[PDB]
């Protein structure tokens, strides 16, 4: 199995731990961890193509999409490989993360690992949020918290 | 080619960028940037297995050693993958930091892609200490700062 993991960290309130694991190559991952700082509500969960974080979140570039299709959520054929939805928060602010993805690896080209993950201040719309933006971005709005994917033991 | 990079954070601030390009996957990585807010003299400068840093500097385990073999100085035969020797601050506390590295690579199993950089407390004694942690750590004490290694645009 493989392993990777990520802290998140930003200007404001939101951090979080997340995790990554890999039973087979090319086999689903299963991602797990906890934000806290979040308001109650859906927020914006993404990989971002550039583990790049010298000024925060704005260097990680846009999602990570090494299979050039247009912007959905994780159960949808058309979405980028770092669509990974959204995560819940509760009234306390804190989001369990519980998520088994089938696209993005811990291996290979569709590698998530030295990439940002990013969580949002909005609800990823997942594509059917009527604009242009929709399909691009889905319109999850700031970038609150960030960290670069690393291998774990 | 292949560039990554990292942010190293640690107290202080102890904080640094530093790029890595790689033109081939045959070739030498190129490894330059800043670190500032360090004492003068001589740093211990290492690419660390996991790119771990949940819990600071500490998660990121031990120096990368994918080939079993004795820590050593850059230039030496016998080393590990991660060992990229010292850096040098200067009386301001600046290490501008400029190495070409022919064992560290941007690919492969000597890949630092995800794995943590470490910038320490004290020399690498470069495996010339005369005492067993010598070839196994260098001596260099604490870890200062560190980063994950992302990949860059
Ligand atoms: S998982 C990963 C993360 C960042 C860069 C590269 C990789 C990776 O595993 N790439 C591979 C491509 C082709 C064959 C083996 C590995
Ligand atoms: S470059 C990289 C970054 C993060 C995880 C894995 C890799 C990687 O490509 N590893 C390889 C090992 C052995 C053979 C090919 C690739
Ligand atoms: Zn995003
Ligand atoms: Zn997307
Ligand atoms: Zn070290
Ligand atoms: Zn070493």
């Amino acid at each position: 199995a493989t392993k990777a993991v990520c802290v998140l960290k930003g200007d404001g309130p939101v951090q979080g731990i997340i995790n990554f694991e890999q039973k087979e190559s090319n086999g689903p991952v299963k991602v797990w961890g906890s934000i806290k700082g979040l308001t109650e509500g859906l927020h914006g969960f993404h990989v971002h193509e550039f583990g790049d974080n010298t000024a925060g979140c704005t260097s990680a570039g846009p999602h990570f999409n090494p299979l050039s299709r247009k912007h959905g959520g994780p159960k949808d054929e058309e979405r980028h490989v770092g669509d990974l939805g959204n995560v819940t928060a509760d009234k306390d602010g804190v989001a369990d993360v519980s998520i088994e993805d089938s696209v993005i690896s811990l291996s290979g080209d569709h590698c998530i690992i030295g990439r940002t993950l990013v969580v949002h201040e909005k609800a990823d719309d997942l594509g059917k949020g009527g604009n242009e933006e929709s399909t691009k971005t889905g319109n999850a709005g700031s970038r609150l918290a960030c960290g670069v994917i690393g291998i774990a033991q």
